[PDB]
């Protein structure tokens, strides 16, 4: 008996569920709604939920659309690595930003570029929250598809691939575990956030991501274990 | 869509996968090892593997081995429960215990009724560490199937359906949270140990059973949260 092989069938086995779950509820999703959207941070599990879409063809007539909430705040590699995958994938992104303001130095001339040390609330809603929002209701959202995981802990721990609301949240990735994404990743040799190679399991905004070691990652609640 | 029915249909197709990942484990070894055998506690996981075992037609060749630690400290219910078992599923259990004293009463002379509060050291090594050794030895078990899962976290977190070494451990339920032993219990209407009903999530001696609140009982980890 070879201990390594029979250990790596099983998780063989279990990556084929994962993604039979993942593909039956994505399906699932664009049959049973008009107005479908994924908000994407281009993280690895959202890089995975990109993938599933284009495998079930979700891209070729827009039928899904895709949100990116441009914060002013993120890594340039997020920007290049955007463009990447739209290419890849075909679909342009709805961008949303904060209100009024075109970009960056803009932002910098309305709101003071030191705005996320005085005051991180307004900074929060500014940058992050309100365009969130608007995209939502912009874009008449009545299924937002998510890369939240029960692995993610405290709140999420118990969700399930549909969670109940006026808005139906989609979670094809509930049982994911973060290790399941990045055998995902893996296995069909897709690229990934350039960042992750250099310590940070997630990427957000410049000011507030940071770095976890390598053998935290794959740990519950390991992933977001950073902020 | 009807997201309850969405959401369990979901789950159902989970522990159809889990069940085929712990039958196909427990065949593998049946058919690799010549003396495979399962120290059995009667928890609820246990209990699951009792079943799994008795599915693949393991205790009519008598190929795997029951093992069971009397501390002489457990629950008359769980002396109650095995019996029941052993009945159910057609197997005696091969039962280990303190070394050269036959009863409580003669472990009380020998040792003292109070060892477990004047030295549990002592009392471990005694009643739970040197029996266990000692089954393992008598039995030259090859392959030693146990429920030890990932969701009990710590050094567990990481284990898969085999473990090498000069004796094999084997952990069908490796990838089973709690939660899915519980709803395997449900599914085919298996009895339990009925101390479960008085809140307790695990179950050992009845000086070191704790009782944890019912809704802190599928959190990660969250089984054995009572020592």
């Amino acid at each position: 008996i070879d201990i390594k092989k029979c250990n790596e069938q099983a998780r063989d086995a279990r990556l084929q569920h994962l993604e039979a779950q993942a593909l039956e509820t994505l399906q699932k999703t664009v049959e049973n709604f008009e107005k479908p959207a994924f908000p994407c941070a281009l993280i690895a599990g959202d890089v995975v939920i990109l993938d599933l879409l284009h495998r079930i063809g979700a891209f070729s007539d827009n039928k899904v659309k895709i949100i990116f909430i441009d914060t002013f705040h993120l890594f340039p590699e997020t920007y290049k690595f955007l463009s990447e995958v739209e290419e890849r994938y075909g679909f342009k992104a709805h961008v949303f930003h904060a209100a009024d303001v075109n970009n960056k130095e803009a932002y910098d001339a309305k709101f003071g570029s030191d705005l996320f040390i005085t005051d991180i609330e307004e900074y929060d809603r500014i940058c992050k929250v309100e365009p969130f929002s608007r995209a939502l209701k912009t874009l008449e959202v009545d299924a937002m598809i998510n890369g939240r995981r029960r692995d993610h802990g405290a709140e999420r721990a118990h969700l399930e691939v549909f969670e109940e609301g006026k808005m139906v949240k989609v979670q094809p990735l509930a049982y994911w575990e973060f290790r399941d994404c990045w055998d995902y990743l893996t296995k069909y040799s897709l690229p990934y956030h350039p960042l992750h190679d250099q310590g940070f399991p997630s990427i957000g905004d410049v000011q507030s991501t940071i770095p976890v070691p390598r053998e935290k990652w794959f740990e519950y609640a390991g992933e977001r274990s950073g902020r």
